[PDB]
């Protein structure tokens, strides 16, 4: 063996470095750098001494076989060598054969990673114990701005960044850098949709930290975790978009089919996710579980599990169904589990969460591992750069001032620059770009997602603090009807007059 | 996609009626029966409606392809289909070109684990949390017995095991069975070294429940941790005697070598757990993380793998080094944690042994899987029904009659039933033999174990209250120098000395 041990062992090392110099910065107080900072910063020093450490080596080809009378490739294949059949399963193609001699030298070890791993086994734990991490408190009397916020903007994001890429895509064309026609608009409005999903991880740290205002930060909190999930299907539905005849096609009548896609993929996520969390609730109240915590809380676990597997072979979005799982969860079965089971899962999926984030962004600060990089034509990078930054400022500002037109007697004024500054990059866009390679488009794409993340994370971590002090935002702040559109306060009776006493409020807890 | 969601979602659904099943019989005090053989006998049903549900189907069979030139088989590949490199992975080797036919029906679902993975992801967690659930209290008057139990009783069990296999065998080729010359006595030490690991589950479970005396229990739990690893290294070192020449052959001056080995190997796993444990022990006294209990949690957490992967990569065996860092952790690094600390690392590792043991007994109530499956001649099943009874005979008397000679004032008798009366094999057994596959004499081996292990769980576990009442064994009682060789008392001193003020009594907790 030795293959994934060492790896393994080299994550371990950097992600100890990482805690033990978080641990040193927090000593000192200095600030100005979060844990994923660091990570990324590790992991990118890690790759600059891996990289120029051993280049000078052999040079490797693979073998060339001509296997005749095969037209295919199929993942799975059964060889017959010395009479005897082997499963041969395909893993990847290769079209580098005139790169494969600077492949071969400084090849050390690959350390990539599957691009689903990002999909299947990090993102859901992260999204759970977001959707559970509900305060409860609050975000009810804006829960109705949070919705349009991350309804509207992450659509007028996307598309006033697809149009500006459009515009510079042509611009290039007359610049002549490379063959025009390979771009479409479609590749345009993917990355717009793609670089649409805010995390602001450092900023909400802080502001936990230094007690902000509970206001801003449900604020912030609702629209980064909604996003998320709205620019993963968006994106979806626009890699579903492909017209029959005429490809890259404007209005071929697939609008209509795309959207309606959307909507139910949209649908029966929420609703697998609300049928599982309610079937869990009614499970824990009818029976007398609270005797016996390891059984409780291994099915609340497993029964997340099969949600979010039963959501992802439906053939539906696992991320979305997960979240809303999770909430529901944490606003039913909550007040139902015993005094033990609630700690016992509330620190078992922070801490899961906290070591995925952690590894997620260690990994993301590899940046010299993927040999097919394409970082150059700055003009996308200044065009990219304009283009986020044009966007997030057309998301607020008008949102902003439409709902304070049937403001909800309070109005959030001098809050629309916090959330102009808070504009970071997560892990759902790093995620989105990996899955998609092999084309030069893609990569063009992948690679100024890339460096905005490095650049944006890393600023915007070290100015908060002086941004915060600058604009005289409230700090140290003790935590301890009709206005709401009258329909949030039918939903509350309804929720209070039929649903609570039968799914909770009887049983022990 | 669809294929691991199916499976999983399988698992998850038959996790969840186990659990359910196991609260209904404890609501109502029947016993007679652990989660562990719920969720076997669960396996064993799920099993048998699977593989007489679609039987009539297809046949499927692979294509052959006559690969000139290619006198062997590598692991990877790179194949030039269509100017183009495909990696391809040999994956494994199918022999059954015969029954192929027969395997192309009722394929359904082949629901297969790797091998490892019961060894490189679901065993360290149970046997880590094994060893950090140390009492602290006792284990140490009776640690010398529980030794020389370890150690003496599981090669003499090992070797008379051996030796009555090989007697059957002999008998067998008078009766001519069939053919004399495929099994050696290399074999038989193998299967006798396999089937010496004990894994009392049920029978702790129920002396926890049922509060028994806690010296018969801290014998029990000694022996049943220690002779695991004992056995895994047996195992090991009797897989590696080889001789040059004269295959099979008596005395070839390897034992010398194999003895040296398996010494050398014992001493690093348990140099580099000792390390390992010394080390976060030193970092958590000299730093002040006792106010984030989140980082110091993932630095023990990760360290702990670490040293998992640390021993694996040198070439020696991680379970051993696993369990005495664990040990040793929970002896040093247990006193310095702040008081969250350590209940989250206590929950979290127990419910990840709890879900390891489960999933692992789930899979072992599969026995309808595996295809190549030799379940005859009942005479071979009748000699290690025999064997095993009559090595567990002479593990325990004689050795309880020579440590009573010179006993430390407190006579263990009548208790010695009681460990006649455990016998169970757990996953170490199961494990071992499925590591080794396409062999006439080893499937033999794997399926006799898997009898075994099938008939005498559930029949200890039905039969364990009945034993326990008919010995008048005291229930109910709460657990609130020179007789220990004088060498204890030495070790004991020495710690309090020395190594106590250094690596802990010190820092805030
Ligand atoms: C919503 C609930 C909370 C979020 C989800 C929390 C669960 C969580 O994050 O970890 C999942 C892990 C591993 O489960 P997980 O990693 O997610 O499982 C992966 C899927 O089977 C995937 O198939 P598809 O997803 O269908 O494409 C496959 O390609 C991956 O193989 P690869 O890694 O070699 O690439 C698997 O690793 O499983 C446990 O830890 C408990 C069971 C372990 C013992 C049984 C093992 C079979
Ligand atoms: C002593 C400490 C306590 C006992 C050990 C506790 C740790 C534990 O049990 O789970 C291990 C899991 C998964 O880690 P794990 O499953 O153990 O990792 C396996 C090894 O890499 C194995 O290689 P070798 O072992 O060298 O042969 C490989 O073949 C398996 O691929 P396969 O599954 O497709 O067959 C991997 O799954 O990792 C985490 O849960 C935290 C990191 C997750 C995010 C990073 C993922 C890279």
């Amino acid at each position: 063996q030795h293959q994934g041990a060492v790896e393994l062992l080299v994550f371990n090392f950097l992600l100890i470095l990482t805690i033990l110099t978080i641990w040193l910065f927090k000593n000192h107080r200095f600030r100005f750098l979060h844990e994923t900072g660091g990570a990324m910063v590790y992991g990118l020093i890690m790759g600059l001494i891996l990289r120029y450490a051993t280049a000078p080596t052999d040079i490797e080809s693979g073998t060339v076989y001509d296997c005749g009378k095969l037209a295919f490739s199929p993942s799975t294949l059964l060889i017959n060598i010395t009479d005897q059949v082997y499963e041969y399963k395909y893993k990847r193609e290769i079209s580098q054969h005139n790169i494969n001699p600077h492949l071969g030298n400084a090849i050390l070890e690959k350390m990539t990673f599957d691009p689903e791993i990002f999909f299947n086994v990090l993102c859901p734990p992260i999204i759970f114990h977001a959707g559970y991490s509900l305060k409860k408190r609050h975000f009810f009397q804006n829960l109705g701005s949070i919705l349009t916020y991350a309804f509207l903007g992450t659509a007028i994001s996307c598309i006033v960044i697809g149009l500006i890429m459009y515009g510079f895509v042509k611009a290039m064309v007359y610049a002549g850098q490379l063959k025009n026609g390979d771009f479409h608009f479609t590749d345009c409005l993917f990355f717009g949709s793609l670089m649409s999903a805010t995390d602001p991880v450092t900023v909400l740290a802080i502001f936990h930290e230094l007690h902000v205002d509970p206001d801003l930060y449900t604020l912030l909190f609702g629209e980064s975790v909604l996003n998320d999930a709205v620019a993963i299907v968006l994106t979806y539905s626009i890699s579903i978009y492909s017209p029959k005849e005429n490809p890259n096609a404007f209005d071929a009548a697939a609008f209509f089919q795309s959207v309606g896609n959307f909507l139910g993929i949209f649908a029966g996520s929420f609703a697998m996710g609300s049928a599982y969390a309610v079937v869990t609730a009614l499970l824990t109240k009818f029976t007398k579980l609270c005797e016996f915590p390891m059984l409780e809380t291994g099915l609340f676990f497993l029964l997340s599990w099969s949600a979010f597997l039963s959501a992802e072979a439906a053939g539906l979005t696992g991320i979305v169904a997960v979240l809303f799982c999770g909430v529901t969860q944490a606003h039913y079965t909550y007040n139902n589990l015993s005094l033990d089971s609630k700690m016992r899962t509330k620190q078992l999926f922070e801490f899961m969460n906290f070591l995925a984030e952690n590894v997620i962004f260690c990994y993301m600060g590899l940046a010299l591992f993927t040999f097919q990089n394409h970082i150059f034509n700055a003009l996308f990078i200044l065009g990219a750069f304009l283009a986020i930054f044009v966007a997030r400022a057309c998301n607020i500002y008008p949102l902003s001032f439409l709902l304070n037109l049937g403001r909800k007697h309070k109005i959030p004024w001098n809050f629309q620059h916090m959330m102009m500054f808070s504009g970071l990059r997560g892990a759902c866009a790093f995620a989105l770009a990996i899955r998609d390679t092999e084309s030069q488009p893609k990569q063009m794409m992948f690679s100024t997602t890339l460096l905005l993340v490095f650049f944006t994370v890393w600023v915007f971590g070290g100015g908060t603090t002086p941004m915060l002090t600058w604009l005289q935002i409230r700090v140290g702040v003790d935590l301890d009807k009709t206005e709401s559109a009258w329909l949030f306060r039918m939903w509350y009776g309804f929720d209070h007059k039929y649903l609570k006493p039968i799914l909770t409020h009887s049983g022990p807890p």
